[PDB]
């Protein structure tokens, strides 16, 4: 079995709904990963992404962790770490899951969906209490007095209960047609509701849950005045009393009713006990917490109903109604509702109380920041926790400092915090529960476990609580004895730390028994909130650490078992089963040290040296992370392995603190104490540390100005003739090769031509042994090259006796390139097509020949993707693009003739798109169809000759690089593009027209499989620098899915298709449920009454040339005020649930930001509300018509001033705190990436900004696109200005006119001055109102 | 050779490997004592009486620093009634600082001639002039610590006589040193702790501020960093100031900046005026640290931060700074606004060497920087508008009629300012005697001149 199908039908099989074929399952996918484990992890690990099974795996595994049997959470667990703690990164989870919502407030008891409810309900009460006759007598009176109130049988008439009969299942069907016609009578213990206390709750009746809820049911029930709604509640009436949950269902709705028909007095009353649910906290039972939920609930359903009938209103008695119900839901505190939530353990919706307690009742957020710093704390969100210290004027205090850094995470800086705090309150246990944490973090074992023992002589009380730390770094120390003593004196003990020396120590004393018991334990209490977390969106990244620690537990069972009794050696893959792992400290050092602690148990020989290397990892991981303190603590502990991996690692510490010459310095001193000048280190261990050593002395020497470039260039050739089949030191030489010619040959590229041979063979003998600079090196290559040949044609046709030398050296480069053509794979030339369809016009015939073969090698090995990227440059206006890539497309033919077939079938189908693209519209109609007019075109897709063309999504379009881990062989069968791939099958019977000007045609695709897929048609418009600006997105997107802090914040810059089908046309892939900034806000103002009609808005419009205080002042009294702020109402219309709301909030400021930064280093421009879209699902944002790029928009009529967009409006759904918190951090995280990865993105854009093919010069020029004799390439003369102004925007330099000198902005700075620069109504002011800078 | 705060780190792995080994443990608790953490201290070496009851008498003086550090005085009591053997330092001042407390006059008197006999041992041995004095400095700076302990702890005895010590100035007097300067200082809250005035619970957070900046100009942070968070209680402007500072330091300009925003508008908002004279120093002060950073910082336009540093000197015209760092931007813009144009400089030059010359009339701390830059300017004006006005160019008359403005503050500074100021730059004064232009000559002339009478002799040589 080839393990991916096992895996499907073992998929299947754990999602059964018979439990036990469940437990059976998952027990088959726990010895199946195991004894699969090498084959799992080249499917994790081969590739960037987690093979799609994987992904599928993960995600059937966690919704396994919420199924209801603890022996298949647990399975569920095990085979996650049987599995891994995979980068969350790596995992796709494009659908995770789509979890069912009720599309209304349901209207009442006349609603049918609600009726289908209550009757299911009763069904499910009917089959639960078959068990208690009363209680199931009980729900056969209430279910026929339901099919009474409202008929239920349709009786062959089309009326409410025919289309409610067939709404039941047929269970419940055959539970009812029995009792459905049959009398029961009611129990009629009627109460006259005057004798129990108002405020039921804490009653004596109160204090039951389900009896203080049913209470209530009937107070209210007797408070109905609906006739409807007092029939269906006395119905249930005796069913709330039995079953508590029919009762929550049904309370909600005896609210609404009551509320409509109730009195000033009876509204009163019920705010009294919705009042008195919420104040109380404890003692002053599940009652609290259980009645907390179901007002919660109770109230949610009635502002559901309240902006419902407000739809109603805008489009009377209702009228009344929802005043009745906006009234109740005034009378209510919001705070009290916040502070319930947060004891209630519900942090978002407290959150979401708190935000509208803060807008919808004007309120100074200064005072209540403590407040939301504690939620935030709670929440986990630390974004929040400094977005309150920064929004905060007063001064912290101690504790508020304590949370600033509980949340930071510095160790120094908490350590001093908490002993500042013991000074203050000596009698506090959490301050010294800090301070050994910190002196744990940071490595201090024995001085965590001496302040330990000292506290306990002063306090003894205080111990058991802090035994966790001392019990922890003795199982770090392995001194197993004192593990023993200190697990002796805590008997209930459960933190982590504690359950993992339990299991170790049991592994000491090899008691089999204790340990795999413990381990079921310790296994089981991390699952739960796993269980919790995994109903959630981006749950796996959300219970991350609990994943990691299921990893750690299955290292420890299969490390341990041996060690027991004992195949049963460990056949964990542990360097892989790490590297699989986050780029985090937080994830990789836990593992770290669990796997030098289980070594420490298992004493095998080499384990003493096994420690090092472990020590080790967890010193780069810190280092990478920045904990360089806990860096250098383990530097200290490693030594074993000293053959130049510490010595190494100790040089990167020291060059990451920036001491690039004590760097050298030791490195050096380690190179010569180790892989000796005088004995050359063969083995293969050694000589790729002396490699990588080598590779460092060179890279510090390059930093260092003294050295002299010779010296350099020795020491990186010196790597490759050690480590040849290394990419590093082949790439880096290159590299440097490419910064020193320009200064060799005094930026003349006829002396260039020889560095340029050298350059190019350097970058693509790295490409061939790895792809970790694919993105830095085959651009650089690829450029180098054609510019190279470009200047060769130039001297030839000038005549340069020059001229000559150039083409022999470009003979020489030529063959260069093909040598590479040919070992490389066909994929690393493709995630560079797009520069090699730009290419396509080159003026050099032989340059073009080689390029020529390379293209036809893409396309033969991936024709589809190929063809949708070079279908443009074949439909071209120009004849030379045309016939370029229709010579380019005949060698590929005759490099495979069936390549043949679908290149024709392709070009008829974009023929046919384009013309559809380009039709004239009829005039005033919505829609086209496309069996009227677009007819030919679904004939060509239904023919069952017509080849397989993919719908050109984004995750086929964009490949997948293999992993610098994956064994650098791996890259010669290796599949980009894997998944599902969808061909175009059908095209749907309509084709919608939008409104927008161009009047492009909207249409979809039929996917093979089915699915529907979207695809707009731009009409004239340039989509290529779109498309390439698509590219650039993705790998964006890659270099965010791969960080660490970005991956958990979600960051991700939305990308689609924009696909080309002519130089005015492309198709542009569709995001399902986004709706534009201005529609969205247009739509909202209009319900809420306030508008501004286009006469009003062309009065305030102000002459171009105008006093800019006086745009200001027009824009400041009556702009901004006819437009208040209402987006944070969108957020909570779209997402009612307060989790879900939280969620798209956070992920909207989290990916603006991503957008409003990837902009501004892009110099995006034209960010008019109908450009910026919001996605109604999950908040983020998607921004299009990427027409004005690079600071094109500066050159508009109307200058842009702001950066990106940041209106108040788009301010006021990030939060009260608006800008300062998550959306601030997120861009200084993104712009952080954007700087580190500043060079990959710098040599992909420079591909872009200097690629010919694109109009960047979108005027005529007297009909150039037609009037070049010989040329398809248009240059950009603003080349080498935009690339310059987008590597200072990277550096963090800006251009400042106020006669100043300049500095680099750090990266909080600059994120700092762009937010400044964006919302300042001075800019927005001098904005076109086509901006909508007041929107 | 401190590395840096992480040798804690050290000597635990150490512990680790040689546990029975004391002097680690002296290490650690002796790096958690020297940054801040005190009360951590404590429990350390409790817990290793604890493991090691032996071990706990040599361990005894860093509880007891610790404490009298703390102010724990009871603690102090305990920790030296347990071991009487230890003559650390540390003991002997906690037990004077107790002898105090629970005022025992006799005892306090003769453990002091004790202690100073002790300390002027080292000296003795040092004494042989080899550089000795800053050999002993440690120890010459523990009898300046014995004596403002003797004059603080003499009133608390009489009752009257009172502390005459400034001890302000006796510490600039010490050298900028962490090593030295800080004893002194958390001496110096100790003993504000024994005594309470009013004050004391205030002055106790200037300490400790003092403490932050020898710290913060002495490199290591994370101590500057506790300072900082023991003076929060007293109530101050400063402490905003010196968290920019140390910010600064770190390098993170912009947080800095925010930081000291913040503490400008909350501490001197806008509305009622800052004059309380020190209210205004710090007000100006902090107001100068801004427009320091915003010429840090390239987002800040040019005329924001000369409008800061305006600011700056019209809440303090008295002091140096503010000129100065005005001058001294309005010269790294003039050449960017000017074009690098001497006659369009003419003006700018004249608020420069204005400014620089105010700053030397309050100060001289940046003499250097400034004396010289201003006579440059004058002196190199002079003789471009001699050119131009030779050249008979356009805007020569102009230029000549800023040069007499710009003679004309020269002469006004000759007059204020005094000759000792001109005398360092006499050099340069004697190097342009030979300027084209008669009326500059006429100045500079005035100017050795003035000099010459107060100094003919060290001047005739020149
Ligand atoms: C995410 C959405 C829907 O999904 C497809 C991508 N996309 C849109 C949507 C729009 C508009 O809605 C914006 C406004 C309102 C009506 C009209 C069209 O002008 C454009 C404009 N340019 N582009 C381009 C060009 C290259 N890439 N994208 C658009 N792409």
């Amino acid at each position: 079995t080839d393990l991916q199908t096992t895996l499907q039908l073992s998929m299947k099989a754990i999602q059964h709904e018979n439990v036990d074929v469940r437990i059976h399952a998952l027990t088959s996918l726990k010895e199946t990963l195991y004894k699969n484990q090498e084959k799992l992890i080249k499917y994790a690990t081969d590739s960037e992404t987690v093979e799609p099974i994987i992904s599928q795996l993960v995600t059937v595994l966690l919704k396994g962790c919420q199924d209801a049997n603890s022996q298949a959470r647990l399975l569920c667990g095990e085979c996650l770490g049987e599995l891994g703690a995979i980068d969350p990164g790596r995992l796709d989870f494009s659908t995770t899951e789509t979890q069912g919502k009720d599309f209304t407030f349901v209207t009442g008891v006349e609603d049918s969906s609600f009726a289908y409810g209550l009757l299911m309900e009763l069904t499910r009460a009917y089959l639960a209490y078959a068990d208690n006759s009363r209680a199931q007598d009980s729900a056969a009176y209430a279910i026929q007095e339901l099919l009474s109130i409202y008929d239920c049988r349709e009786m062959e008439t089309n009326g409410p209960g025919h289309q409610l009969w067939r709404r039941f299942p047929e269970h419940v069907r055959e539970i009812l047609e029995p009792h459905l016609n049959t009398r029961y009578k009611s129990s009629q213990k009627s109460t006259d509701w005057s004798g129990v206390k108002k405020p039921i709750y804490l009653s004596k009746l109160g204090s039951n849950f389900a009896e203080w809820s049913a209470s209530w049911a009937g107070y209210l029930i007797t408070k109905v005045r609906h006739d409807l709604a007092s029939k269906i509640f006395t119905c249930c009436s005796i069913m709330m009393k039995h079953d508590f949950k029919v009762t929550i269902y049904l309370l909600p709705h005896i609210l609404v009713y009551v509320l409509l028909g109730c009195n000033q007095e009876d509204q009163q009353e019920v705010y009294a006990e919705i009042m008195a649910v919420l104040k109380h906290d404890d003692q002053h039972s599940d009652l609290c917490q259980l009645s907390t939920q179901t007002v919660f609930s109770m109230l949610d359903h009635l502002t559901q109903w309240a902006r419902h009938k407000f739809q109603a209103l805008k489009a009377t008695v209702d009228y009344e109604d929802y005043q009745s119900v906006t009234r109740f839901l005034d009378l209510i505190p919001q705070d009290t509702l916040a502070v319930a939530s947060f004891r209630s353990k519900a942090y978002t919706r407290a959150v979401m109380h708190f935000e509208s307690f803060i807008t919808e009742k004007k309120q100074n957020i200064q005072e209540h920041l403590g407040f939301l710093q504690k939620l935030y704390a709670a929440m986990h969100e630390p974004d929040g926790v400094a977005g309150v210290s920064a929004i905060r004027k007063a001064e912290p205090s101690l504790k508020e400092q304590i949370l600033e850094h509980e949340s930071l995470g510095l160790l120094r800086d908490a350590t001093a915090c908490y002993d500042r705090a013991i000074q203050l309150e000596p009698d506090q246990i959490i301050h010294y529960h800090g301070v050994v944490k910190s002196m744990l973090g940071l490595g201090q074992l024995s001085t965590v476990i001496t302040q330990v023992n000292g506290v306990h002589a002063n306090r003894s009380e205080w111990t058991d609580e802090l035994n966790t730390y001392r019990v922890e770094a003795a199982w770090k120390l392995s001194q197993w004895d004192l593990v023993e003593n200190y697990l002796a004196a805590d008997g209930k003990s459960t933190t982590w730390s504690v359950r993992l020396g339990q299991l170790l120590l049991s592994a000491k004393k090899r008691d089999i028994t204790a340990f795999y018991d413990s381990l079921k334990l310790v296994r089981a209490e991390q699952i739960v909130p796993l269980s919790a977390a995994s109903f959630e969106r981006g749950s796996y990244q959300r219970g991350y650490e609990y994943i990691v620690r299921l990893h750690m537990l299955c290292e420890l069972e299969h490390s341990i078992k041996p060690l027991f009794q004992h195949s049963q050696e460990d056949s964990l893959n542990w360097v892989a089963r790490l590297e699989m792992t986050q780029n985090s400290y937080r994830a990789k050092e836990p593992i770290l040290a669990l796997r030098r602690a289980l070594l420490s148990l298992n004493k095998r020989p080499d384990y003493n040296e096994m420690v090092g290397e472990c020590w080790l990892q967890s010193a780069r991981v810190a280092r990478k992370a920045g904990h360089h303190q806990t860096a250098y603590n383990a530097l200290l502990n490693a030594g074993e392995s000293r053959l130049a991996e510490l010595y190494v690692e100790r040089a990167k510490w020291l060059w990451s603190k920036g001491d690039v010459h004590q760097a050298l310095i030791v490195l050096q001193k380690g190179v010569e104490l180790c892989f000796p000048e005088n004995e050359t280190p063969p083995e293969g261990k050694n000589m790729l540390i002396h490699g990588r050593a080598m590779l460092l002395v060179g890279r510090f020497m390059e930093e260092t100005a003294n050295f002299e470039s010779n010296a350099i260039m020795k020491k990186y050739k010196d790597v490759t003739a050690c480590l040849p089949e290394w990419e590093d030191g082949h790439f880096y030489l290159a590299k440097y090769y490419d910064k020193l010619m320009p200064m060799v040959t005094d930026n003349k590229m006829e002396k260039q031509g020889d560095l340029i041979r050298y350059i190019v063979l350097h970058f693509g003998r790295s490409l061939q042994y790895g792809n970790q600079f694919i993105y830095q090196s085959m651009p650089r290559m690829l450029t180098l090259w054609l510019d190279y040949g470009t200047k060769a044609y130039e001297w030839e046709k000038a005549g340069r006796s020059d001229r000559v030398q150039m083409r022999n050296d470009l003979g020489k480069i030529n063959k260069v390139i093909t040598e590479h053509t040919n070992y490389l794979a066909p994929y690393q030339f493709l995630t560079a097509f797009s520069q090699l369809i730009s290419r396509i016009c080159h003026s050099h015939d032989e340059v073009f020949v080689v390029l020529m073969e390379i293209i036809a090698k893409v396309f033969l090995a991936y024709p589809q993707q190929a063809m949708w990227m070079m279908t443009a440059v074949s439909k071209s206006s120009y004849p030379m693009r045309v016939n370029r890539c229709k010579e380019i497309l005949n060698k590929a033919i005759h490099m495979k003739k069936s390549l043949e077939k679908f290149v024709g079938d392709a070009t008829r189908l974009t023929d046919k798109l384009l013309e559809l693209c380009n039709k004239p519209v009829d005039g005033s109609s919505s829609t086209l169809s496309m069996s009227t007019h677009f007819k030919m075109l679904k004939k060509l897709v239904e023919e069952a000759t017509f080849s397989e063309i993919l719908i050109p999504l984004q995750s086929v379009m964009i490949p997948t690089l293999p992993s610098i881990l994956g064994t650098h062989a791996n890259h010669a069968s290796h599949e980009p593009f894997p998944g599902h791939w969808a061909y175009i099958a059908g095209f749907d019977d309509m084709v919608e027209i939008l409104a927008s000007l161009q009047k492009p045609k909207k249409i979809s695709l039929k996917g093979s499989d089915g699915k529907f897929y979207i695809m707009m048609c731009k009409p004239k418009d340039d989509l290529r620098k779109d498309c390439r600006l698509m590219e650039f997105n993705s790998l964006i997107n890659k270099c965010l899915r791969k960080d660490a802090e970005s991956r958990r914040r979600e960051l991700h810059i939305r990308t689609y298709a924009v696909i080309p089908l002519n130089d005015e046309c492309g198709i542009i892939e569709w995001v399902n449920n986004t709706a534009g900034l201005r529609p969205i806000l247009t739509k909202l103002y209009k319900e809420k009454g306030v508008y501004m009609t286009g006469k009003e808005l062309r009065q305030c419009m102000l002459p171009k040339s105008a006093a800019l205080s006086e745009k200001l002042k027009v824009f400041r009294e009556f702009l901004l005020p006819r437009h208040p702020p209402i987006f944070h109402e969108w957020f909570l219309r779209t997402f009612p649930d307060p989790t879900s709301w939280y969620s798209s909030r956070s992920a909207y400021c989290r990916s603006t930001a991503v957008m409003s930064m990837v902009g501004y280093i892009l110099g995006l421009g034209d960010r008019h509300g109908e450009n910026i879209l919001f996605d109604s699902l999950t908040g983020e944002c998607v921004h299009v018509d990427f027409n004005c790029l690079f600071n094109k928009g500066e050159t508009f009529e109307v200058p842009e001033i702001v950066p990106f967009r940041l209106t108040h409006n788009m301010v006021n759904g990030m939060g009260p705190m608006g800008t300062e918190g998550l959306f601030r951090r997120a861009c200084e995280v993104t712009m952080r990436l954007m700087r580190d990865q500043r060079e990959p993105l710098m040599s992909v854009l420079k591909t872009f900004l200097h690629d010919p093919l694109v109009e960047w010069s979108k005027p005529v020029k007297g009909h150039s696109k037609a009037p070049l004799n010989e040329t398809g390439e248009v240059v950009n003369e603003k080349a080498k200005t935009h690339v310059l102004d987008i590597e200072q925007r990277l550096q963090g330099v800006i251009k400042t006119r106020n006669r100043v000198t300049g500095l680099p902005l750090s990266i909080e700075g600059h994120v700092h001055y762009l937010i400044q620069e964006a919302t300042d109504e001075n800019l927005l002011c001098q904005m076109y109102l086509g901006w909508t800078p007041y929107m």
